[PDB]
């Protein structure tokens, strides 16, 4: 019921007393959440009055298709997103098949929120934090079976030459336990941070069974804490992958890396290098780099790359229960389980 296969343990809105609602538009989602804060007497209840299961049936393909055709006109528009602020009764936002959104989900100071089967893409407002999914000061969040996409490209003359599009899954603050699973993330320059700054360290996050394709960096950009990445398929990484910083620890197991530049590294700070424990990935030694097109580059400040493909530290005993399939099975099967319209199907060895 509360098993996500990672550090997050939540059933979201699928609990006792849950109220099911259908949202046909972004504004409905907003109105529905607002109504869920009132008690039988019409007075607001801190954290929400009752649990919710919102089924989003909206479709914004027209907005998405128009944006895909004019990539550079997106960054300067107003950002669009539904905010889930201080809602702790339990909430699940699940898209209907055929559903789509050109707006993001921004979670702040909440807990026990699950967002599933949502196809989100080409969001406007990259220069004003137009994230697809943001988890801020929010423990027990599960982002599962979603398709997050844009174009892995940077337009000219954008603020900081970094704002053509914002991130897919940014995690920051006290979001102590989070699970990011079965997502199909493609065409994204900045996938997601795990800590917004050098001081924003900590958290225990699990990234499992995600399919990354044509992404530039931040898988994630980790600042301290623990990150467990297993059964992910990493292909066409154009910049860097898992960047473990501020003495963070990562357990990188049974993943498949292919056509990736700097898949596992610790760079951009020049100090306080993170560590990684590598085991069961398709790459087992430097000899495999050529086999899978793994390239390494240096940085202008002191850095550490896993070009020796050896463990550089340790990792505490993994709390939860999980059963990873082989890296080969991920490569062969994952694409059919990750994303939307897969009916939240999970990959087990039985299917390998
Ligand atoms: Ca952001």
């Amino acid at each position: 019921a509360t098993d996500t296969g990672g550090y997050a343990a939540t059933a979201g809105g699928n609990v006792t007393g849950a109220v099911s609602k259908t949202a046909t538009s972004m504004q409905d989602i907003v109105n529905i959440i607002d109504a869920a804060r009132l008690d039988a007497n019409g007075k607001k209840v801190k954290g929400g009055a009752y649990p919710l299961v919102i089924t989003y049936t909206g479709n914004e393909d027209s907005l998405i298709n128009a944006a895909a055709a004019n990539i550079c006109g997106q960054w300067s528009k107003d950002p669009r997103g539904v905010e889930i602020k201080e809602f702790t009764k339990g909430i699940t936002i699940i898209g209907a098949n055929g559903s789509s959104a050109n707006f993001g989900i921004w979670i702040k100071k909440s807990s026990d929120v699950v967002v599933q089967n949502m196809r989100i893409g080409y969001l406007p407002g990259g220069a004003k934090d137009g994230d697809m999914i943001r988890v801020d000061d929010s423990p027990n969040v599960w982002v599962d079976h979603n398709e997050l996409f844009a174009a892995n490209h940077e337009c000219d003359g954008t603020p900081d030459n970094d704002t053509t599009f914002e991130s897919a899954v940014d995690i920051k603050g006290a979001s102590n336990t989070v699970t990011v699973s079965y997502n199909y993330i493609h065409g994204v320059k900045k996938v997601g941070l795990d800590g917004s700054s050098s001081s924003d360290t900590g958290r225990n996050i699990t990234y499992h069974h995600n399919y990354y394709n044509d992404v530039n960096a931040r898988l994630p950009l980790q600042r301290g804490g623990l990150v467990h990445a297993y059964n992910n398929l990493y292909t066409n990484i154009t910049g860097s992958g898992l960047n473990v910083r501020q003495n963070g620890q990562a357990l990188i197991e049974n993943n498949w890396f292919e056509k990736a530049i700097n898949p596992v590294t610790s760079r951009y700070d020049g100090k306080n290098f993170g560590t990684w424990v590598l085991k069961g990935n398709n790459i087992t030694k430097p000899a495999d780099f050529s086999t899978y097109s793994i390239t390494w580059t240096a940085d202008t400040k002191p850095y550490v790359n896993a070009d020796s493909w050896t463990s550089t530290g340790t990792f505490p005993t993994v709390a939860y229960n999980y059963s990873p399939v082989s890296a080969q099975c991920v490569k062969d099967k994952l694409p059919g389980y990750a994303g939307v319209g897969k009916n939240l199907a999970t990959l087990t060895s039985t299917a390998c």
